C-alpha cells in the first residue's frame, strides 16, 4: 500500500534519488518528472528540462540506430554524460526496470531518467571510445585475439544480466561501449530487455534479425541462451567485418535461420581450433544444447590464451573483409 504513495510524491517532480525510485517511476510511463541517481546532474526548483538546466553538444550531431543518443552537459555542474531519447508513446518499462540498480564494470552505468512532454530522455556515462560498432567500421574487420577479448568482456556483461534473470534482447557490436583506450568494453542499449523466469506477444519488440536465434524467428520458448546466439553473430561480425547471413542471402533472413544450419561456415579457416569451437557451441540450434554465458566465457577467455593473449593494437592497421 505504501508504495502507491511512494510514487505519488515521486510524480510531477525531478528529484535526486536512488535506483529503485527511478523504477518505481518509470513503470507509470506504459509534464516534467524524473529521477537523477548521480549527483552530477542536479534538478532546479523541482525541474530538469533540455536547453535550460541540460544542453546537447555545440552542433546537435547523434549516434546510434535512430541519430537519438548525444553528448550532453548539465548547465550547472560543468559534468558531461550521455543522453538517449526515447519517444514517450513507445517506451517499455523494461529498459529502466532491468538497469536500474545493475552496478557491474560490463555494463555502461545510468545517470537517470526524466520525462519531458512526449520524450524520455534516459542519462548515462559518456564512454570516449565509440561503440564496437563504429570500430569494425573503421578498421575494416577485428584480429581474433582483439575480438575474443571483446567476446569475453560482454559475456561478463551477461553472465551479470543472466544471474539476475534479465534477458538483453539485441546483442551486438552497435550496443558494446568502449572506453577512450579500447580496454574495457561494456553493454549498452536495454531497450529490448526482459525479465525471466516466447517473445511473439504484443509488448515485444524483435532484435536485429541477422543476429536473430532460431526459437526467435520460429516463434518456440526462449530464455537467456537467445543471447549467446547473438554474441556469437557479433564475433562473426569483428572477425569477418559483416554481418552473418548477408553475404549469401539476400531475401528475409529470418527464413533461412530457421531452415538452413547454423552459420558456422562463416567462421574464418585462420582461426585457431578454440576460437572456431567456442563460436560452434554459442551458435547451437536448440538453446538446451547452446552454450550458457558462463561456459562460453570461460571457453573464450581459454581461446584467448591459446593465442597468446591480448597482443594487438587496438587501432592497428585497416584489414579487409570478406
Ligand atoms: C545504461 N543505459 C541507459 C540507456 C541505455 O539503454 C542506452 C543506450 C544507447 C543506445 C545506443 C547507443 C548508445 C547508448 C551510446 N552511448 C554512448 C555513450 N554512452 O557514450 C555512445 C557513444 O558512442 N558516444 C560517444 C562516442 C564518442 O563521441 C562522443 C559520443 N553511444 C552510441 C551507440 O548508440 C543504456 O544502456
Amino acid at each position: 500500500p505504501v508504495e502507491e504513495y511512494l510514487v505519488h510524491a515521486l510524480q510531477g517532480s525531478v528529484s535526486s534519488g536512488q535506483a529503485h525510485s527511478l523504477a518505481s517511476l518509470a513503470k507509470t510511463w506504459s509534464d516534467n518528472e524524473g529521477v537523477l541517481l548521480t549527483e552530477k546532474l542536479k534538478p532546479v526548483d523541482y525541474e530538469y528540462r533540455e536547453e535550460v538546466h541540460w544542453m546537447t553538444h555545440q552542433p546537435r550531431v547523434g549516434r546510434g540506430s535512430f541519430g537519438e543518443v548525444h553528448r550532453m552537459k548539465d548547465k550547472q555542474t560543468g559534468f558531461q554524460c550521455a543522453v538517449k531519447k526515447v519517444r514517450l508513446e513507445v517506451f517499455r518499462v523494461e529498459e529502466l526496470v532491468a538497469c536500474a540498480g545493475l552496478s557491474s564494470p560490463r555494463i555502461v552505468p545510468l545517470y537517470g531518467a526524466v520525462r519531458e512532454g512526449p520524450w524520455v530522455n534516459i542519462f548515462m556515462e559518456l564512454l570516449e571510445g565509440g561503440s564496437l560498432g563504429q570500430l569494425i567500421k573503421q578498421m575494416g574487420c577485428l584480429p581474433e585475439d582483439r575480438a575474443l577479448y571483446y567476446l569475453g568482456q560482454a559475456l561478463e556483461g551477461l553472465e551479470y544480466l543472466h544471474t539476475r534473470r534479465i534477458l538483453h534482447g539485441d546483442v551486438k557490436a552497435d550496443n558494446v561501449l568502449l572506453s577512450s583506450d579500447g580496454s574495457r568494453a561494456a553493454l549498452c542499449d536495454f531497450g529490448h530487455a526482459l525479465c525471466l523466469q516466447s517473445l511473439l506477444t504484443g509488448d515485444y519488440i524483435p532484435g536485429t534479425e541477422t543476429h536473430m536465434a532460431p526459437e526467435v524467428v520460429m516463434g518456440k520458448p526462449c530464455d537467456a541462451k537467445v543471447d549467446i546466439w547473438s554474441s556469437c553473430c557479433m564475433m562473426l561480425h569483428m572477425l569477418n567485418g559483416c554481418h552473418p547471413w548477408t553475404q549469401y542471402f539476400r531475401g528475409p533472413l529470418c527464413l533461412k535461420i530457421a531452415s538452413e544450419p547454423p552459420p558456422i561456415r562463416e567462421i574464418p579457416p585462420s582461426c585457431a581450433p578454440l576460437t572456431a569451437q567456442a563460436i560452434q557451441e554459442g551458435l547451437r540450434k536448440e538453446p538446451v544444447h547452446r552454450a550458457s554465458a558462463m561456459e562460453l566465457r570461460r571457453k573464450v577467455g581459454k581461446a584467448l590464451q591459446e593465442v597468446g593473449g591480448l597482443k594487438s593494437p587496438w587501432k592497428g592497421e585497416y584489414k579487409e573483409p570478406r
